[PDB]
């Protein structure tokens, strides 16, 4: 019994972490993205340079 | 948030500021017409005289 509730306070969950873990580099890959769009303005303030 | 604040204040909109160079850029050009066309009287001063 005790190490059940040992288990239960230590033990991950590799389904539930592992979703977590490819939900969260997804997010960095997402937020990268997000980048990777966000400076392609200023080149078009360039544009209205010339 | 403190960054964007100080954004707000630095921070120069290229595009208000490129529409505010583009026409004062042509009032030089303009005002310089104006002479251009100033400068053309005397001349029929001379005409007056001879």
């Amino acid at each position: 019994n005790l190490t059940a509730a040992e288990s239960r306070i230590r033990d991950v969950d590799m389904a539930k972490e592992m979703s977590e873990f490819t939900k969260n580099n997804i997010l960095s890959q997402a937020s990268q993205a997000m980048l990777a769009q966000a400076n392609q303005q200023p080149q078009n303030v360039l544009q209205l340079l010339r």
